């Protein structure tokens, strides 16, 4: 029924055989034949099926609401699989600040392929009409975007996508199915780094890919299949394990972001704050229409790089680490940490400027981070 | 020293912190850092590296003589992630009678990017100089093959590849890095399906390359933190652990392997037999020259479909299941299990016949396989 | 600072050599000495110590407001240990309702070896008083019971336990270091199964144990190295885990039982409930005083043995199953599955009715867990 | 049949519902109940019984013929289970020598509790029909022993207890049931610390206990569920794991074995040589008629301490760590790092000389092993 009750009730997590009340964990790579081709459960060989890794794709396809979910060794191997859905002279839309490892994926790896790139600015969809060629196929939009949480209307995007015939693919990472199904909106495609908030305790690196479509199923089986980037058991049900937590941490997260922010534009020491919540924030509209919710990434501007370190080193609870969606609340500085080949000039004019702190809020008592963070900056 | 040796002490399997004897495992994502960009060991983000992950990585590297390992979510990750050091226009050679799956990967997958294709007998190695294009860039040898245990000359493929600029790549699956080193004869990189032998215990899926050359060691990096088909920490554990008794269950099975085709030889139910060891097998003198030992893997001819399934009902010890390299001996009919999309002419052309049984060989007691497939045999 | 931190930041959980930001998973049995005695870490064998097990243990002496934690196979195991700080002729008082698992410890095991056990109704300390003998040692309360859920006013239980020279021990299962701190009321030990509340996920078994004194740390520290009941590193690993979202998932819990509770009482299908929160329910006032929360189990009467069947086969989000403490929401009987051994007339009396039913609380919407439970009632 | 094929297919090591070859890991603490005490495969609560768990203790029955097994978190923790049979006032035998853990859990631990102990030297087992009292209930043998390796006959030890009612026990972790079968020989209950041979890779902690007595079984099976020192299911995977390959180990071991001894015999700077092989060792007719191989545990004399102290720091492959039974040969001094509490003129007395050195034979190289330590003791 409700969304907290589908987390732990949604998907096959039990063991049909024991009883037991978890996935048991199949470290196994093959399975007895009772005859030639006669497989007992329907598994035969762990790269093309294990019952561990079943169990979390079945999670993430009931989550999303869609028929079939794939599990692959990391996010960047999830979205690797489904560009392989296109062929060498095939052209994609992206948006223009999609994730670095996309980035980097399609213009230093499959370009090499023959596959064409263009990246538009899809808070206007209307960006993405212009941008269509003959040879589209496929459109692929983040909501909201790192690091300045810049929102696409998904709705419009899938219609969009449905008129030209091109596959739409959404990457839902920050948001995560407990706030944003794009699968209900048209979407052909939903992926996940489950390495964020989906494992959300920072311990695995793993990817997560659901669709209703039938035949992008088969082909996306078929790729995973044949290119192996394929999650492990043990991996698999540290997953399922930490998607049980998923709606509580969420809304710890939620509560404590809509603080912070409120901290945050209060502070002289504070300039520009990015976060969809904001009322006078692109697309505020947008995002509260397709979403219920809110990610737990919040970007907000100090004065320069030294006011940014001098941050990072009077908070207590803050930890500079890499990676996003953890228990703990994690900070960085992006021009320095994933940003940092851009030349400095493109940087700011970007908005990625020297002190443009990034903050992953945990599930610490949200007290404790806002003051915390109110009092380090108080430093400043 | 000598090989049992390096095989315990070979590649870093300890806690340089703790002096824990085995290798830790590092379930985690990602890594304090002290200062940003100031990492305590050189660990930022574990898709880019993890400390288990490296582990398993330096074993390989060591086992081959090479400098740089990479490990991955599979063999076919592997092998996509070599086949990713090329460009559309790119041509590679293979031999005819490669893995499957490797078959698959190029002509369903990569091709469509571009890349081009020929299978070339490579039993004879001048075919490979006919083959090669002005736009060649790769040469792919697997030695011996599957099902038939063909034998490539893997000296002269290398010294050919040098003298025409290309990279050559040697699966070296079927032989394991305790009895036959690739990159010691001018291969350039050398890959495993670690799912078999390696693992050796039919519990983790996992792909390993080794490379000495510094350049195709960074490009390997770059793609495989790109397309993300990492091998997760509790994988590349059981990796270690298994690789442990790689040469002990190698040189069993090689006893086991001489006695079992001694027996084939003798028996009346059983027409040709594959393996290296046959003095009269093609190419047997250039495998005793890169070799000092046999794979476990043997194919042999009954009358029929029916004999080969009365075969495998009247076993004790062989079991029905896909995949080699276990320490249980197992059993399968190519025709009916790898090969039965081919058509049945084509399959009978190239030695694939109904009756056509492959046995990989476990670690068992010698006298106990002999007289289990003998007396099933018997019942023939 | 607040707990929802404390549980996050806590303890060691991290590693201090590479930066990772959970405990490594030290599956190891032994460690490299640098020279004959001199231990890199302090670690030498892992029964003794394992550093994945030493992160458990800080994290429960943290939680609890301890100096020392160990972690044991089991909850019983933990019990064990802490009994055997007694000697043959000494006398030991515990609730005369406690945990059937250390009934039997203590009354088929511990006997034969000359423990002498005696159990008093504790909801009136000055039971306890009139059971101290000259050889009493050790006084065992926890609160609440299980299932009737008497509540042991605690802080006169140390009182009289410090009076008379006695080992004070709270099994603090059922309320979790969350809500209720034993040691900072002045008891000697405190004790939980961490199959329970603390693993959170049903995966896990476990016990552990904390205390601030040193001479009684080092008593059991000698008897967990030599009886040997140690959990192992990775059900340590899979505890720290759990315990991150304890917290989150205990408040989720309580917010479910107030709903719930409100809703047995007006339900006409039931009679009594039994819960501390409830004004009326013995020593309320104590539980309140002690605690600041409320554990997820309630047990309340319907009709008789058919009803409680007939309410287990209505309700969709209720599992029938043992243990408590789960994410998923648990039913069960204790007439038929913990006191059926119990002749029925006596049962009657002390109050485990045909149709006492006990339900553990999970993390499901608290709306939908209200609904079910009313409509599967509303079918009586 | 042969030894090394029931160490592939003894037990029941498959999952019967999906055929993987290899046993789930059920990490999971719960079952679901079809009906009130209606169990799918008889499993109720992972305490009581595991799935894993079972697997492992199928296992041990089977390698030892025995009808039960038993899995605890240590090997103590299987001590201290089979020497809670007994209660207040009944009487123990050990032989003099018994491992230390052992001596420390008997005279330490359950003495407190009116067991008492009488330790005598097993090598006449004359010397037990001496010792027995009116109220001995147990003989508890170790062959061949630590360090010294003294070996006691089994055969009549069982053949004592049968005649005087005792229930007789041996502690085979030494020679591994690859070697030596108690049960076969009259004794009632045969245990073995897991932590060495039999996991085999320095990677678990975990005892092991087999018998063929139902009356003695539902007895352990009790003790074990009430006091709660269990496997776990991770470490119960990796114990069947390990197994597979101890017949190759066991051999690797035996070879290196022979030859280090006849090198350690023809060194001027060695004095004795302790292993029940060399024909003048007490026994040694004993030992070869109860056991078909060898430990490869081997204790030899040196001049003194710093003599013992540069052998270990002029090896290259022999490593300072406790336990034995690693793939890795391990070296130590026992008067330094086992008997260092015992007075000198006793450690002498004893044979405990400060140059007596004991080497853990792993599964390196012979002649390796062979050499690096005669390179080393040719440095004294
Ligand atoms: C509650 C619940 C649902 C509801 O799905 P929606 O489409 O979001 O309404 C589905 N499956 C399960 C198992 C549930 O518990
Ligand atoms: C024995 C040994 C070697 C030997 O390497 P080769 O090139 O095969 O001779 C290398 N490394 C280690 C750790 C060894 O023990
Ligand atoms: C908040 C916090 C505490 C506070 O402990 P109390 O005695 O409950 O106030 C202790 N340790 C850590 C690491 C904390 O974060
Ligand atoms: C070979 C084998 C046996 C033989 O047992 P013994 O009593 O030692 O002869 C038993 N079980 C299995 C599964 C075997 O493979
Ligand atoms: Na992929
Ligand atoms: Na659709
Ligand atoms: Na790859
Ligand atoms: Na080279
Ligand atoms: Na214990
Ligand atoms: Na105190
Ligand atoms: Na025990
Ligand atoms: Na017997």
């Amino acid at each position: 029924s409700n969304k907290k009750t589908k987390l732990i009730h949604g998907g096959h997590t039990t063991d049909d055989y024991t009883g037991a009340v978890t996935t048991p964990i199949y470290q196994t790579s093959t399975y007895l034949q009772d005859d030639i081709g006669d497989l007992r459960q329907g598994y035969e060989y762990s790269r093309t099926a294990n019952p561990t890794r079943s169990s979390v794709e079945s999670v993430i396809a009931t989550l999303e609401n869609g028929k079939h979910g794939f599990a692959f060794s990391s996010g960047v191997a999830a979205i690797s699989a489904v560009v392989m859905l296109l062929d060498k002279g095939d052209h994609i839309i992206l948006n223009s600040d999609v994730y670095g490892g996309t980035n980097r994926a399609l213009t230093k790896v499959f370009t090499r392929f023959g596959i064409e790139v263009d990246f538009v600015d899809t808070t206007h969809t209307d960006s993405i009409v212009q941008a269509i060629r003959p040879t589209t196929k496929m459109l692929f939009i983040e909501t909201p975007s790192n690091p300045l949480l810049r929102v696409t209307d998904i709705k419009k995007s899938a219609e969009i996508a449905k008129e030209h015939g091109l596959i739409s693919v959404v990457d839902n990472t920050f948001m995560t199915p407990y706030y944003q199904n794009p699968l209900d909106l048209g979407i052909d495609i939903v992926l996940h780094s489950a390495t964020k908030y989906l494992g959300g305790h920072s311990d695995v690196v793993a990817g997560l890919v659901a669709t209703s479509d039938d035949k992008l199923a088969e082909r996306l089986a078929f790729i995973s299949n044949s290119t192996g980037g394929i999650l492990g058991p043990q991996d698999s049900y540290l997953l399922v394990r930490g998607i049980k937590t998923l709606g509580l941490r969420m809304e710890q997260i939620n509560r404590s972001v809509i603080e912070i922010i409120k901290m945050l534009q209060a502070h002289p020491a504070v300039q520009q704050v990015f976060h969809p919540s904001i009322e006078s924030h692109l697309n505020h509209d947008v995002h509260m229409a397709q979403a219920d919710g809110h990610t737990g990434v919040i970007a907000f501007e100090v004065k320069n790089t030294e006011s940014a370190k001098q941050l990072i080193k009077a908070t207590s609870y803050y930890t500079l680490a890499e990676s996003l969606g953890a228990v703990e609340s994690l900070i960085s500085v992006p021009a320095l940490m994933t940003h940092a080949s851009i030349p400095a000039d493109i940087r700011a004019k970007e908005g990625i400027t020297d002190g443009l702190v990034r903050i992953s809020v945990g599930i610490e008592d949200t007290e404790d981070l806002v003051d915390d963070l109110k009092q380090a900056l108080d430093t400043l």
